[PDB]
């Protein structure tokens, strides 16, 4: 099963970051969204969500067809709360009708870690939309309420290894849990993206508690959470040394981070030897704008 990536008719840079810059000054719009966190960490989770679907065993899901449109995995349990995000999308999308769905998805977390003074990301376009019968089934998400081992097998379905999965969770340094979407209750949170997560995992003193969703999570009387998963990468001494490289290391978390978070977004698609080169998209704040 192979998805070749097509070029939006005659598109190029420019058209894409015109998009770009179209969700980046929504995001600065839009300010008060989940008690003023705003939509980046969202539009992170969303473009995570609608790649992490993907099958190296058979190229099923993944970015490409843009499948998140469609009920079965926009009702996705694991989906919850992501329907924020595509609210946000929409108006973008009426805007620049050309963009296909999985390059809005992918381009908005694209666009939300630079907006949040994360990495470059470099992105490439192409992703077209494939009809409603290749949605990917419910349940290729993982579980929050697992340990390491659990994680590391996850995520081998992805093809990522140890140094990936640690940078990708990293983005758990973004936006909090709901406790009406997941089951865990929210701690503090923030919109700036930095490698504070690990510092939060190595720096705390974490308590084993249970919600008021009957689950377990990770509480720190400093008001920080962390779910299983999270503290999973402490517990595993392979996942602890990562952690520590990259609590010790911004630079090298940002460089790994930018391209795990390329590589998860690309999983399943075929570029053409002369598709063009990535793009690596201005930020506003770049652009005087
Ligand atoms: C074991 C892997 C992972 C698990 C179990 C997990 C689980 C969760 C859960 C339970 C939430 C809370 C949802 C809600 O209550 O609204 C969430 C939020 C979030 N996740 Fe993950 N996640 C994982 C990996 C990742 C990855 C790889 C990324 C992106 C690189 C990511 C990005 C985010 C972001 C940015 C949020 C915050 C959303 C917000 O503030 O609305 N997660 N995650």
């Amino acid at each position: 099963l192979v998805h070749v990536a097509s070029v939006e008719k005659g598109r190029s840079y420019e058209d894409f970051q015109k998009v770009y810059n179209a969700i980046a000054l929504k995001l600065r719009e839009d300010d008060e969204y989940d008690n003023y966190i705003g939509y980046g960490p969202v539009l992170v989770r969303l473009a995570w969500h609608i790649s992490g679907t993907w099958d190296k065993h058979d190229n099923t899901g993944g970015s490409y067809g843009g499948t998140y449109r469609f009920k079965k995995e926009f009702n996705d349990p694991s989906n919850a709360g992501l329907q924020n995000g595509f609210k946000f999308l929409e108006p973008i999308h009426k805007e620049f009708p050309w963009i296909s769905s999985g390059d809005l998805f992918s381009l908005g977390g694209v666009t939300a870690v630079q907006e949040m003074q994360g990495p470059k990301i470099p992105w490439r376009c192409g992703r077209v939309d494939t009809p409603e019968d290749t949605t990917p089934d419910n349940g290729r998400l993982p579980d929050a309420d697992k340990d390491a081992g659990y994680v590391r097998t996850f995520f081998q379905r992805l093809n990522m290894n140890d140094r990936e999965v640690v940078a990708l969770m990293g983005a758990h340094a973004l936006g909090k849990t709901h406790l009406k979407n997941s089951g865990y209750e929210g701690g503090g949170a923030n919109n700036v993206f930095t490698n504070e997560f690990y510092l939060n995992l190595l720096n705390e003193d974490w308590k084993l508690e249970k919600n008021d969703a009957n689950n377990e999570q990770w509480d720190s009387k400093s008001g920080y959470m962390m779910l299983p998963t999270d503290y999973s990468l402490i517990q595993d001494p392979k996942y602890l040394s990562i952690v520590k490289e990259y609590a010790n290391d911004q630079d090298k978390f940002f460089k790994d981070f930018s391209k795990a978070f390329e590589k998860l977004l690309e999983n399943g698609i075929t570029f053409p030897k002369d598709a063009p080169s990535p793009f690596i998209f201005k930020t506003l704040e770049e652009q005087g704008l």
